[PDB]
């Protein structure tokens, strides 16, 4: 009973590694899950990773 979610985030992020989402200030993204209230994945309009999602505000949301 969940559907996807636009997130805005409030800090640019450059993971090396692999496995973190790569995304910047403001930059919509769009919800993958959220396995942990903590790291949220998303699709920066393309590319997944995790991340936490403290890093971001729900713009699209409700």
């Amino acid at each position: 009973h969940m559907e996807t979610k636009f997130v805005q985030a409030l800090f640019d992020f450059n993971p090396q590694e692999s496995g973190e989402l790569a995304f910047k200030r403001g930059d919509v993204i769009t919800l993958i899950n959220k396995d942990d209230p903590n790291w949220w994945e998303g699709q920066l309009n393309n590319r997944r990773g995790i991340f936490p999602s403290n890093y971001v505000a729900p713009y699209n949301s409700n």
